[PDB]
């Protein structure tokens, strides 16, 4: 499988060892993330263009997926 929290090798969120969060923070890397931490749910992890439902952060997500 893959539990590469983050993707970068010297971020303080995540380990290189086991490339996933070192640290109790909540995430290693994303859009909605804190310094180490997960955003409120009910975030815009992005933004959509025209209809759709948009990509609003979930309390336990740190990046940003994509609908449309």
């Amino acid at each position: 499988g893959k539990e590469c929290d983050c993707s970068s090798p010297e971020n303080p969120c995540c380990d290189a060892a086991t490339c996933k969060l070192r640290p109790g923070a909540q995430c290693g890397e994303g859009l909605c993330c804190e310094q180490c931490k997960f955003s409120r749910a009910g975030k815009i992890c992005r933004i959509a263009r025209g209809d759709w439902n948009d990509d609003r952060c979930t309390g336990q997500s740190a990046d940003c997926p994509r609908y449309h």
